[PDB]
């Protein structure tokens, strides 16, 4: 009877008052899911729990102590049970795309067997070859254009009504979305950082009155020459939902961003240029000057990287539905030749979401596709969870290569101790800085605004 | 004027209804933070925005479309401005404790400079050695028991009231909490699952009445032998707040768990027996028997692992407060020798929490220590934000080693096509099975419920 974070619900109805049909989560429970509750709160928020206890936002390390609050963390009085576990991803080794599909589609234990049992549990008939008495066994795996078809082998002769019409399991419409959070790198091959130059000088306040309201700003541009290899071909078909900054490693800093909805192998490197945008606002006492320093750098890195790409695809089951032993909601007995497709990956619509239908299996208005509750009474809550936990298991391919970058950048503008005497007195040799890789470098003393 | 995700508050009062002193977040605002709002929502949760618009939970891919809901995502009508930015973590490689601490503390850019400036901005005097005009330079970092002290060098003479009384930045009381989520693993060295045996038999329905409503269940014991190495000593002082199961890699199922509050290096292996409890619900027709199968495996895995430990510590600033330029709330001008600790990491209390004091700087009765608003007027909001961001930047140390496991388990109980002719006639050789490492194995038949 564990509490399912995702069923929790926050209410604002007074001390210890839950919305209708829910009840308060007590500390004991709050403790077991502490991580998930704090994660849904504001930094300094205080929400109430049962029997004079409260739980605090991450700002408070999620402390749970005695207290009162007008809002309450509530949980269903009649909790929906048997959620589908989320197993750890099945890592597929990088390779060419076919290398990846092959390894997935021919995996008996992790794919063929479990998707087959699904079709079987749903109601499809003859999901297995004539050479086995068990389901998901003796199955030919045939290529069919882009997708793959998995059917029971007919070789020889079978015996049973329409036993000759084996169920097909079509796998198609593959996509590989790169997960920027799975970044990882090896031994930092090349690494080093040099101080190519320090720009020094003064800012002066020639008056008898001190000065504040003036921003000292330094602008200019520099560059970063980078490159990344892509050991395999799958790279050509992997994309990111949204752009991102390449992770920092070591000390050296970089300015690199990968585009979204664009191939990973098409963004193999290049030379981009960066701005310089510091703007300090120092106070200089009348008849005085502060020393101002600016350090210029040049560093570079080399290291093997590795990101993970989530593999998603369409699962299509087609054959005919059993007699007095079916899971469609109408429960046909005319052996209709059904054709359904679930999407194994991000939500698309209710019809294709095993997870959706399964989690709303109790709101009658929602059960418009598969009667998940029926499969549960037929095989038992466990067999169903486990079966689905395998089919919905996260499949991931690894994308690897080499990374190397060279960049130049400025440190911060630093001001020192004022000294007895706003205008600047710091020499810039536009020519020289340029030679070192710093362009249109300039320093502006301008009124604050 | 960005919306601060962590200032959001959910109310359950009806379409568009926010609690007092709060207003409904609109589309555009919801857009710019979509990632965070959807990350604070239950999987299938649907919450209202302004003007009949609704934002959906993560299970729905966080979709924003026209809709109505009972609860509303709200925002303050007077938010606290200028939140301290949260930078990207600073990853430090594995190594012995001192080495890890050294790499953090001896870091000028990420540590010395930022913490020095903090002390400078707060009013501490002489935060730098007399070899540099700039704050945070010519700093001597010395070992002070278990901590470290960063104090300005004193060689030679100095010039300034009590300038020989350099402020000291003392870093101490380090803690390291391993993040079970940070888990990563290299190339799977050893890996493979041998089918050591496959028990086969039949389940017979001695009646004319098609029996069902009873489930067959296998049960017994078998061991899992695991070992792991810890490359460095940082391990001896790291823990986990709560226990956890070791992550599943490949197919080889395991059952192993790390205890909480037990040094990582003290849990390097052992042999832990694991049970086995499969079960199926065979619906067998009249006068019939079905073939049942149970494959028993043996698999082993080996791979280098790596987690991440969050580094926390106390930061104490001590020196005297500058005259006419100070930030303690009472603003002393008697150059008192001050002493103060900040806890850099999880929350501990108000006095030692920069984030708290910063977010509550506009509540008069909350300003009992440092006057943050002062520093803003003294250096500018942007300068203060960037400094505190560097100072509060998350620091994670990496934990590494090798892991290897060898276990045994049963696959699911599979059943086949019922055949013309509940008791089980599946033979179990206790001795054979015990000789293969499978003990107390048995098959029971009981009422499905």
């Amino acid at each position: 009877e564990p509490v399912y974070p995702d069923q929790l619900r926050l209410f604002s109805l007074g001390q210890g008052v839950c919305g209708d049909k829910y009840r308060p989560v007590n500390r004991e429970e709050a403790q077991s899911v502490k991580s998930n509750i704090v994660g849904m709160m504001g930094q300094w928020q205080i929400s109430g729990l049962a029997n004079g206890w409260v739980i605090m936002g991450p700002g408070y390390n999620g402390e749970i102590k005695p207290g009162t609050a007008s809002n309450t963390w509530c949980y269903p009085t009649n909790p929906v049970t048997g959620e589908i576990p989320t197993l750890s991803a099945l890592d597929i080794p990088d390779g060419d795309e076919v290398d990846v599909q092959w390894r997935l589609v021919h995996d008996s234990a992790n794919f063929i067997k479990p998707t087959s049992y699904l079709a079987h549990y749903l109601g499809y008939a003859w999901v297995g070859g004539n050479h086995s008495q068990y389901v998901g066994e003796d199955m030919d795996v045939t290529r069919d254009g882009d997708g793959w078809v998995i059917r029971g082998n007919n070789d020889g002769g079978c015996d049973g009504y329409r036993c000759g019409d084996k169920t097909a399991i079509k796998v198609s419409n593959f996509a590989y979305n790169l997960d920027p959070d799975s970044f990882k790198h090896g031994d930092v091959t090349q690494s080093d950082r040099q101080l190519v130059k320090t720009v020094v000088g003064w800012a002066v306040n020639d008056s008898d009155t001190p000065q504040s309201g003036y921003d000292v700003t330094l602008r200019g541009d520099t560059a970063t020459n980078w490159s990344k290899t892509n050991t395999y071909g799958l790279s050509e078909k992997v994309t990111t939902k949204n752009k991102f900054k390449w992770p920092l490693v070591g000390e050296t800093e970089l300015s690199i961003e990968i585009a979204a909805n664009q191939s990973w192998a098409s963004q193999n490197g290049g030379s981009t240029t960066t701005s310089l945008s510091q703007s300090v606002r120092p106070t200089v006492p009348a008849r005085s000057k502060i020393p101002v320093k600016i350090e210029l750098y040049k560093a570079d890195i080399s290291y093997p990287y590795e990101f993970k790409a989530d593999v998603s695809y369409d699962l299509t089951l087609s054959g005919f539905l059993r007699w007095g032993g079916n899971a469609w909601y109408t429960h046909p007995d005319n052996r209709p030749n059904w054709n359904h497709t679930f999407v194994i990956g991000p939500y698309k619509d209710k019809a294709s979401s095993i997870r959706y239908q399964w989690d709303k299996r109790y709101i009658p208005g929602e059960v418009k596709w598969w009667d998940w509750n029926w499969t549960i009474q037929q095989n038992g809550l466990s067999t169903m969870q486990n079966n689905l936990a395998r089919v919905l298991r996260p499949v991931r391919a690894g994308i690897t290569g080499d990374f190397s970058a060279e960049s130049q950048f400025a440190g911060n503008i630093e001001i020192g101790a004022p000294v007895p005497l706003l205008r600047l007195e710091i020499p810039l040799d536009a020519q020289e800085l340029s030679g070192l890789g710093f362009n249109n470098v300039s320093l502006s003393v301008t009124p604050a605004a």
